[PDB]
């Protein structure tokens, strides 16, 4: 029972995924490095499987620095807490991955590191993802006139919803361990979501049709509550961000090069049909506004051109 006051060190982590995903094996890679590289004591109790809730339990458990001290969260899962990370990795914000990768190499981002930590009290450690985030439905979902009505779960930010309203969708923020069953019962008609994940919670099974928006490629902090990471000892500070850092480098090369692959894989399984969508780029005039609208709101707009 008896733990180091700030014998061991008791970090306490959560990953939504059984071992087989791409964050779940970033959290694991991390705690690897963690201990590697701190000349001291640490233990990490990482709980799988979402059997400690989902995204947004996650991150009020990390703002209240109680429950768990370290996971992986999507920007758009944070908006209660910090209202501007989500322009992080918006939908149509990059342009491939090439442009991803100029980003998170930089240190561009850090005005947004800045704002989590100060409002959310959440320091990020390193970044993760690198998925292609498409639309999965019940039914095709191939043309404007498919989209148009469209009844659709995203995350909470209120940059998601506004991003699909613009595409003419009718978009719902239904939470996340509640998709399956709204699909599977007619609620709404899909989500959208990357290949990994799709694989991983078998979505598949209820939204069997793949369309190939690649509306956002993701952007996926690691993520320790500022009450755990502040009262760490100083070295184990230090080492947690450096282990942070490699870690997402790591997550992020695995989940890139595997989201083509798995993709293939749930197609050659026949449990997805892939499309493309007719016109596809005529999306990217649609939400021009809508994203500089909300820049606009967060004072972020010299932030955002200078992603673009
Ligand atoms: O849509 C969600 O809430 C989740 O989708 C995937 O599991 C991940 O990208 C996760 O971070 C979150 O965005």
């Amino acid at each position: 029972h008896h733990h180091h006051h700030h014998m061991e060190t008791v970090l306490r982590g959560a990953s939504m995924f059984d071992e087989e995903h791409a964050f779940t094996k970033t959290l694991r890679k991390f705690e690897e490095l963690v201990d590697e590289k701190y000349d001291g004591d640490v233990t990490f109790d990482l709980r799988l499987n979402g059997e400690l809730g989902v995204e947004s339990d996650y991150v009020t458990f990390l703002n209240q620095g109680v429950a768990i001290d370290y996971t992986i969260l999507a920007p758009s899962n944070m908006a209660k807490f910090a209202p501007s990370i989500p322009l992080m990795d918006m939908p149509f914000l990059f342009r491939d991955l090439d442009h991803w990768n100029a980003v998170l190499s930089s240190d561009v981002l850090a005005p947004l590191e800045d704002e989590l930590l100060e409002k959310a009290d959440i320091k990020i450690v390193g970044y993760t993802g690198g998925g292609t985030r498409n639309l999965l439905s019940k039914q095709p979902v191939v043309t404007f006139d498919d989209l148009k009505g469209h009844k659709m779960r995203v995350m909470g930010a209120p940059i998601q919803a506004q991003i699909f309203q613009a595409l003419t969708a009718a978009p719902s923020a239904i939470a996340y361990n509640e998709v399956y069953n709204a699909i599977q019962t007619g609620v709404i008609a899909g989500f959208e979501n990357e290949a990994a994940s799709i694989q991983n919670l078998k979505f598949y099974e209820v939204a069997p049709n793949l369309t190939l928006t690649r509306h956002s490629i993701t952007v996926r902090p690691i993520v320790m509550s500022g009450k755990t990471f502040n009262s760490l000892p100083a070295d184990l500070q230090a080492v947690v961000l450096e282990a942070g850092e490699e870690a997402g480098a790591y997550g992020r090369e695995l989940e890139s090069r595997e989201d083509g692959v798995k993709l293939q894989e749930m197609v050659d399984a026949g449990q997805l049909t892939v499309s493309e969508f007719e016109n596809r780029d005529k999306m990217l005039e649609m939400v021009k506004p809508v994203q500089d609208a909300y820049a606009a709101e967060i004072g972020a707009s010299d932030l955002l051109e200078a992603v673009r």
